[PDB]
């Protein structure tokens, strides 16, 4: 868990920019469930045109077709997007491959100038909980000061044939300013922190599922709900079917909310991408010119 406050943010920006000076390529790690909303709002100013591999992690918990629309988006920005499952170790060899492609022009011009070939230096950057330390551990094939009061120095990890990876990720803050992004981040568990009401997060999640995977929602909770019912009827049908009740047969809404949030966060109902590309056209247009 990370506590953001202005000074911590300024320190994070400073330190990540500094680390970025030591590398050839940056791996921006995002959640495949929200490839756009799980980005740091200042990521392009921090990265500052450094060759970029965008890694869509937790692909196992998302929708591939939707992810492909985001990959196309990143491609159009001049980045090299790849999707992985860092936890279950699926598709990792493509990280090095992507790095080689992203830095190919730099190293071609070095070879033209008569410089010796050399290992690619990379670092991973992203918001909390997108899977940075998981990915680093997996790429090192080992868990990455162990005496109290002894300070860890940053080190390079040999990865594959061509890649040196900084063993310490740059950690940046999530988008804060927008309430729908707040809900998306809470639904993926990127922020398990207050000042976004859980009941509203649960409502958002349920509505997402009603619109995009209604049969699955119903079969998962084994419920059937009138299509003209308001969202409260969904909380009630779930609560009643699961016996989440209190004070006779009133619905324990806190418990229903927690169950819905848990099931969406842990992909118990399905594998969804909550950044719907075609619904985010205006947001993308606003963010773009910068
Ligand atoms: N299902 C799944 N879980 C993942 C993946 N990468 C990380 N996780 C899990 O997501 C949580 C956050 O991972 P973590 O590496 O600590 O994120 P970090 O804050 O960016 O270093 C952990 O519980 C991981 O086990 C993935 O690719 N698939």
């Amino acid at each position: 868990v990370i506590q953001w406050y202005p000074g911590h943010m300024a320190k994070a920006k400073r330190e990540v920019s500094e680390q970025l000076k030591k590398v050839d390529v940056v791996f921006e790690l995002v959640d495949a469930r929200i490839p756009y909303s799980s980005r740091n709002p200042m990521i392009d100013e921090v990265i500052n045109q450094k060759p970029r591999v965008v890694i869509l992690n937790k692909k196992d918990m998302s929708n591939l077709n939707e992810m492909s629309k985001w990959e196309q988006f990143f491609i159009d920005k001049g980045y090299y997007p790849v999707s992985v499952d860092a936890k279950h170790g699926k598709n990792l060899k493509k990280v090095e491959a992507a790095a080689i492609k992203a830095t190919a022009e730099k190293f071609e011009r070095e070879k033209a100038k008569g410089l010796k070939p050399r290992a690619i230096r990379a670092m991973i950057v992203g918001i909390p909980n997108v899977g940075k330390s998981t990915l680093i551990n997996k790429l090192a094939k080992r868990s990455i000061g162990n005496k109290p009061g002894v300070t860890k120095q940053q080190q390079w990890i040999k990865v594959g044939n061509a890649l040196q990876l900084l063993d310490t990720p740059g950690i940046l803050w999530p988008k804060f300013e927008d309430e729908e992004v707040g809900k998306k981040l809470s639904l993926t568990g990127a922020i398990k922190d207050s000042i976004v009401h859980l009941d509203e997060v649960a409502i958002y999640g349920l509505n997402f599922l009603i619109q995009n995977d209604l049969a699955r929602l119903k079969s998962h909770y084994n419920i059937e709900v009138p299509e003209d019912a308001e969202i409260i009827a969904w909380f009630d049908a779930i609560g009643k079917k699961r016996g989440l009740i209190r004070r006779g047969n009133e619905i324990d809404y806190e418990a229903v909310i927690e169950l819905i949030i848990y099931d969406i966060r842990n992909a118990k109902i399905g594998n969804y991408c909550f950044d719907i590309f075609k619904d985010m056209t205006e947001e993308l247009a606003n963010d773009a010119n910068n």
